[PDB]
């Protein structure tokens, strides 16, 4: 068995609404409904399913949890104008552009939370 890569992951969420519009607006993900029902968030070529609490389809995670979510994405926007684009938002700063590791090299991130509580870290490779 050869692993490749993530193709996407499900996040358990309080309000799909509320969620998709954080997304949207500030990340710029795309949401879309699949299966007459479902929703996701899509964005390079990867995507987020959202299962919201009292709706979670199966099979799931053991202990679905929301906020329980620590997510690393990288962008190819300049980290600077990124932190611009996330205070202009509204959005507050967990910890400014600080200097990370990432899964291959370092990196300079940005955390901010998204409504369930879930930490999304913004990256750029140095």
């Amino acid at each position: 068995m050869i692993i490749d890569r993530i193709d996407h992951l499900v996040l358990t969420v309080s309000d799909i609404s509320t969620t998709i519009r954080f997304y949207e607006e500030v990340l710029g993900f795309s949401a879309v409904t699949f299966k007459q029902n479902r929703k996701a968030l899509i964005f390079g070529a990867q995507k987020i399913n959202l299962h919201q609490q009292e709706m979670e389809f199966e099979p799931k995670a053991s202990r679905p949890t929301p906020g329980s979510a620590d997510l690393c994405f990288i962008t190819s926007t300049p980290i600077n104008d990124v932190v611009s684009e996330i205070l202009q938002a509204g959005i507050s700063i967990v910890e400014g552009p600080v200097e990370r590791t990432g899964a291959t090299g370092e990196i300079m991130s940005i955390y901010i939370r998204d409504p369930d509580g879930n930490l999304i870290e913004i990256s750029q490779y140095v």
